[PDB]
C-alpha cells in the first residue's frame, strides 16, 4: 500500500506517510468534477452521496468527515491507496519520452468512481469546457440530489437513477446539458428499464466492457475509455482527446491519424498502466498547454 497505518479522530481519519499523493494531480487531472480547491488549499468533494474534505500536511493526509469503518470499506478503495503508484512511475519512466509527465503528474492517483455518475459526467463533457461540465453536473444534483452538510454549507449527492428517471430531455436541457440532454435522458432509461446493466458492463474484460459502454448515446470510444478506467478500473484504457493527440504526435512523432489508431498505438505501447501512461501525458499537456 502507498501508506503506512491510519488513526480515527474526532471528526476525521489521518492517513500516515502516504505516498504518491497529491491534491492538485488528484482532483485536477481530468479524472473528476465534483472536487473543489479551497481558500486553505484544501479540496471539498461530494462522492457516494457524502461530503468529504481532504488535506494533506508534511507526509500525511487528513480526511475529514468520516470514521475507519468508512475508510476501510469506501474511502481506502475510492483514493486506489491499495495500489503501488511508485512501481507505475518506475516501469513507465523507462521511457525516457514519458519522464517530464510522470514527475510533472507524480502525485496522481486514478480514483474508483461510481459508474453512474461517471457514465453521465463524461457524456456531458464531450466537446464541453470544464466550468460547463461542472455547472451542469451541480445543477443535475442541486435539482435531484439528497441535500447534505457540512460545516454550515449545503451539499447535494448526485442523484440516484430512479430520481433521474423523472427527468425529461428538457430537464437536462435546463440544467445546462446542451444537446447532450438527449443523450443523458436516452441513457438514464436505458439503465432504469434495465437494457444495460453497469456493475454487469464493469465485470466484463477490458475490450468487451468497452464495446458495451459505446452502445449509450453520447458515448463514443473516448468517453467509453474514461468510463471504464474511472469507474471500472480497466487499465488498458486509452481515453483520446485532443490533449492526449498533442502529447503523443509531440513526443512519438505519431502521424496525425483517427483517435481510434492514436488509441491502438497507445494500448500496443503501455499495455495495462495505458490508463495511468494517458493521465500523466494529459495532465502534462493540459496544464502545460502545448502546441504542435
Ligand atoms: N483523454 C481524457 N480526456 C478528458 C479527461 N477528462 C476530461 O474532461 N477530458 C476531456 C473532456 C473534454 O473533451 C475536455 C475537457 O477539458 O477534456 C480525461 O481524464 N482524459
Amino acid at each position: 500500500m502507498d501508506f503506512d497505518m491510519i488513526e480515527e479522530k474526532k471528526d476525521s481519519v489521518i492517513v500516515r506517510n502516504v505516498e504518491n499523493f497529491e491534491l492538485k494531480d488528484i482532483f485536477d487531472c481530468g479524472q473528476c468534477f465534483r472536487w473543489h480547491r479551497q481558500e486553505n488549499g484544501n479540496y471539498i468533494g461530494i462522492a457516494f452521496e457524502k461530503v468529504v474534505e481532504v488535506q494533506k500536511i508534511g507526509e500525511d493526509v487528513v480526511i475529514y468527515n468520516i470514521n475507519e469503518e468508512e475508510f476501510k470499506n469506501v474511502w481506502s478503495e475510492y483514493f486506489d491507496l491499495y495500489r503501488d503508484y511508485g512501481e507505475i512511475k518506475k516501469e513507465l519512466s523507462r521511457d525516457p519520452l514519458l519522464k517530464k509527465s510522470v514527475d510533472f503528474g507524480e502525485g496522481i492517483r486514478i480514483l474508483r468512481q461510481d459508474p453512474f455518475e461517471i457514465l453521465l459526467s463524461f457524456i456531458i463533457s464531450a466537446n464541453n469546457r470544464i466550468p460547463m461540465i461542472k455547472k451542469c453536473i451541480n445543477n443535475i444534483s442541486e435539482k435531484a440530489g439528497k441535500k447534505l452538510e457540512y460545516k454550515g454549507k449545503i451539499y447535494y449527492a448526485f442523484p440516484t437513477v430512479d430520481k433521474l428517471h423523472e427527468f425529461t430531455e428538457k430537464d437536462f436541457e435546463e440544467c445546462t446539458a446542451g444537446f447532450r440532454a438527449k443523450y443523458l435522458k436516452d441513457t438514464v432509461d436505458r439503465i432504469y428499464n434495465g437494457e444495460l446493466n453497469l456493475e454487469y458492463i464493469k465485470s466484463l474484460n477490458d475490450n468487451e466492457c468497452h464495446e458495451e459502454l459505446k452502445k449509450f448515446m453520447g458515448v463514443g470510444p473516448q468517453v467509453a475509455d474514461c468510463i471504464m478506467l474511472f469507474s471500472m478500473q480497466k487499465y488498458s484504457a486509452f481515453p483520446v482527446d485532443t490533449w492526449v493527440k498533442k502529447a503523443m504526435m509531440s513526443l512519438y512523432v505519431a502521424p496525425d491519424v483517427s483517435l481510434k489508431k492514436i488509441r491502438d498505438f497507445g494500448r500496443e505501447k503501455f499495455g495495462s498502466l495505458s490508463g495511468f501512461a494517458q493521465q500523466y501525458l494529459f495532465y502534462y499537456a493540459r496544464e502545460n498547454n502545448i502546441q504542435l
